[PDB]
């Protein structure tokens, strides 16, 4: 379901940036490693997602002295990531009680 | 973020139905209990979500002999729930490796 793989890739990328500013190929490398090789993200996919995140002010970009484009989680981005993690944490516990 | 509370309420409702066919007020009661009272879903919200799920063939409805409308997870619904749980389970582990 396209809308769901989009949400998953979004959460992964934001967690990569949570650990530190990074550039596209460094991100793709980290995600391939952490996924045991089963997630090879495409460059153009990152650009598509990063354009929406930059527009929404969740991330921003800057140049790093050949010159790579780096991305950073903004202050809003960090705060939104925290709200998401906490709200979905509640969802996780709700599902736990339903099953018991 | 409206799109995110929609996804959360969807996952909760599908997990309620995973445990057994149910009707709107029985669902609202279970979700209020499992959430320690902090999630009181509105009737009309369930109807909005169930209309989209029925249309997509994820759930179906039937009458239960005063007569309540019951909802059931379909066969497609169960299988989609399993794929989601497994894919998001991978996402969970990917994020775990990034943090280590
Ligand atoms: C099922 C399970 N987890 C999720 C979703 C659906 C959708 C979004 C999301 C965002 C962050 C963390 N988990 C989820
Ligand atoms: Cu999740």
């Amino acid at each position: 379901p396209k809308e769901m793989l989009r949400a998953q890739t979004n959460v992964i990328l934001l967690n990569v940036l949570k650990q530190g500013d990074n550039y596209v190929y460094g991100i793709i490398k980290q995600v391939k490693e952490a996924s045991n090789g089963e997630m090879e993200l495409n460059e153009a996919t990152l650009y598509t997602i990063f354009k929406r995140l930059e527009k929404d002010g969740i991330i921003s970009s800057y140049w790093g002295d050949g010159r790579r484009k780096y991305y950073r989680l903004t202050e809003i981005g960090h705060e939104n990531m925290r709200l998401a993690f906490e709200s979905w944490s509640r969802v996780d516990k709700i599902i736990e009680n339903l099953e018991a």
